[PDB]
């Protein structure tokens, strides 16, 4: 009761080969649901179509989220590391939970009364063995902010099941959170928990210099040759005929290559400007979309593709991207100066660019009569010889996902970036236990409905070990770093404006660093 | 599974990632191009940012158990799935893993 | 300039501030940081010991110095005393240079 659980520990610390990243922060948990799990629909959320149809429960649990590349790196050590390594992964994590209050409010009369509960707790416990709905890694919000001087409140723990409409079906199951063995913390308690990560590959935090269709040596001509000619030229009669030539340093699109560009999924091309784009409502309609069990969602971010192509900034996959928004931007409608979208065009190299198709195949059979037609192949699954790269970090961006329980499936890196673990950190899953108000003087077999009102607060720690690969360029010429441009403006980028509002202006990503192909 | 791969969602929070929500203004009596960006929220479920696919796919002609409603033609052969190895035909039977039919 | 010792490495600063304490949320998740707070100051005491080394007079003068001496004369009030009122004041800066030494 008079003496702390913990101390504030949020700077990170560079051993050369590795980086450990902690992070305090202050937060606030509300009761949720009036401690009650509620069974949700989207009847419940005021009806829908069967595209947005979903069966599930919400839970009086709250549970933390430490998700984001932001909560662990500032904007200085990230530079730190994006500018210098070129690779990291993190390696351990270890979460602290301390200095846990459990205040009492106390409405009467108008006038709030705000007073310490000294004898009540709160559960908390971490499911390990992923017995529970996984949540992270959907992007959502709820994140340990930030900038580390502000307070934040959790958010609330809801799953979802199978559904028919806005219906159960057989197979949908219902999970109890207290049924599982959590930890009651008054205040003068503390939790920790340490955890491990798998081995996953780094994350390729470098561009590529060279293009995948430019490995050759551009002084030889190869010993390999091409049908080069096929009609004799000219005459007047030109006819049929069968002329090969020798890739070489002028046909470098005609030579023969070891490799192919990674895969594509076609996505449809946006412009910035709203001018250049036709004047039609296919948001929904014009958008590349996967079909699952009758209902359509929407391919996004999708796979990994390069965004445009060379001098084309203003053209954008319309799902393809990870749109960040910039401070306080709102939910809906939101214009396009209120957003960040990102730009994963140093992918060029491998990869296929989104909105354009991956390539020409013979469709038919030439002959004396019929001639050699061909198709625009827009979606292209992997071949054996393909390469490609996947999607950037983005500080603002998700760390990792859960790779699903399938028994099948490729190359599980997660489509909005990150790390894909078939164990990921569990979810730590935090309430305030129930207080029960004075109970009448007799005897009722019926569940007591009233409660004390109360909230918890207090700190929590996220420290996390990763594993660096430094850059060991042997390159003549300077590099692209990221930097701070040295302008003079109103106000700094990365810090708080005149009214104490911590803003991140761009999305960061990792690729600076180049390496040969 | 007891979970769909397109539903593992938070279904009370929202997503911190926007996406193309509107392209045209619209109303007025001119509504005009414009570019409008929404958060995936839980009632917007099938517009939200996903990390996964559905498994791979060769599709299949379906055909009903009463044949009162299926088309009166021979395509048993014809309106089949097939590979073509050297030259020759083979039925793909029954072919790559995937769910027989929708919901009901 | 304005006098004393001039460090390279001076005692470090001590920096303190009230952990927040959040008013009582939302009952509904909302991703804004919370901006509600309960009003608090903290008291306590502080001491501080510092050792500092001397270097004692050998004045081998034969004659008097000039010494800091409090005035005899009565006066209304002791100087660096507390007046009636409880309130306490320095009348006079004090500087260090009194002894003599040649040069
Ligand atoms: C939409 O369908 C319609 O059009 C398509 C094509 O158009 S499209 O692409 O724009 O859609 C037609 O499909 C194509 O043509 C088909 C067809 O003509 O039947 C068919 O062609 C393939 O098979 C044909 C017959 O082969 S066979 O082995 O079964 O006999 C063939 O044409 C025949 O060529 C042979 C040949 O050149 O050998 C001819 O045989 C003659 O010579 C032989 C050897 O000669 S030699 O000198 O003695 O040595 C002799 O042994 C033989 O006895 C002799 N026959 S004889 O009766 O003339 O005496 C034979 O006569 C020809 O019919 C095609 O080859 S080709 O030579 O015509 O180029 C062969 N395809 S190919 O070799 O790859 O070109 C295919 O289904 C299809 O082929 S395609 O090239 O991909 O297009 C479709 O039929 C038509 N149907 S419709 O809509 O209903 O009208």
């Amino acid at each position: 009761v008079g003496n702390s659980s913990g101390n504030w520990h949020c700077d990170s610390t560079w051993m050369g080969d590795r980086v450990i990243t902690t992070s305090t922060r202050t937060w606030a948990l509300p009761t949720y649901n009036n401690h009650l799990y509620k069974q949700i629909s989207n009847s419940t959320s005021g009806g829908s179509s069967n595209d947005n149809a979903y069966f599930g429960y919400s839970t009086p649990w709250g549970y933390f989220d430490f998700n984001r590349f932001h909560c662990h790196f500032s904007p200085r050590d990230w530079q730190r590391l994006i500018n210098n390594n070129w690779g990291f992964r993190p390696k351990r994590l270890s979460f602290k939970l301390f200095n846990i209050q459990v205040k009492e409010v106390t409405q009467n009369e108008g006038t709030k009364t705000i007073a310490n509960n000294l004898t009540s707790t709160i559960q908390v416990f971490t499911d390990s063995e992923y017995q529970l709905p996984y949540v992270l890694g959907s992007a959502h919000q709820g994140c340990l902010p930030p900038f580390p001087a502000d307070v934040f409140m959790i958010p609330q723990y809801g799953y979802l099941t199978l559904n028919n409409g806005s219906q159960a079906v057989g197979r949908s199951s219902f999970y109890c959170l207290e049924y599982f063995p959590s930890q009651m913390l008054r205040t003068g308690n503390n939790f920790q928990f340490t955890y491990t990560f798998e081995d996953v590959p780094f994350h390729s935090s470098y561009a590529h210099s060279q293009s995948l269709d430019r490995l050759m040596n551009p002084l030889i001509d190869q010993y390999l040759y091409y049908l080069s000619r096929t009609q004799t030229t000219g005459g007047t009669t030109n006819t049929q005929t069968l002329g090969f030539s020798q890739g070489g340093p002028n046909t470098m699109a005609n030579q023969a290559k070891n490799w192919l560009p990674g895969p594509c999924y076609r996505q449809q091309r946006v412009s910035k400007t709203s001018a250049d784009n036709n004047n039609s409502e296919y948001s929904w309609t014009g958008a590349t979309k996967y079909h699952l069990n009758g209902r359509d969602s929407l391919v996004n971010p999708g796979p990994a593709m390069a965004s445009h192509k060379d001098d084309e900034e203003k053209f954008f996959p319309q799902s393809g991207v990870l749109i960040f928004g910039k401070q306080g931007s709102e939910k809906t409608n939101v214009d396009i100066e209120k957003v960040m979208i990102t730009d994963e065009e140093e992918i060029r190299t491998t990869n296929p660019v989104a909105t354009e198709q991956y390539g020409s195949v013979s469709t038919n059979l030439q002959r004396g009569n019929r001639q050699a037609a061909t198709a625009d192949v827009n979606t292209q699954g992997v071949l054996p010889g393909m390469v490609w790269q996947d999607r950037d970090v983005y500080l603002q961006g998700p760390i990792w996902a859960k790779i699903p329980h399938t028994d099948g499936h490729f190359h599980p890196s997660p489509l909005m970036g990150g790390f894909g673990l078939k164990h990921p950190p569990p979810q730590i899953l935090i309430k305030n236990t129930p207080v029960p108000a004075d109970p009448p003087t007799t005897f009722n077999q019926s569940k007591l409905n009233s409660f004390i009102t109360q909230y918890s607060t207090g700190q929590v720690s996220v420290e996390i070990e990763w594993e660096l690969q430094k850059e060991n360029s042997k390159r003549w010429n300077p590099e692209i770093q990221y930097t701070s441009n040295y302008y003079k403006s109103t106000s700094v980028d990365f810090a708080v404006n005149t009214e104490g509002v911590y803003s991140e202006p761009r999305p960061i990503g990792t690729r600076y660093l180049t390496r040969n192909l």
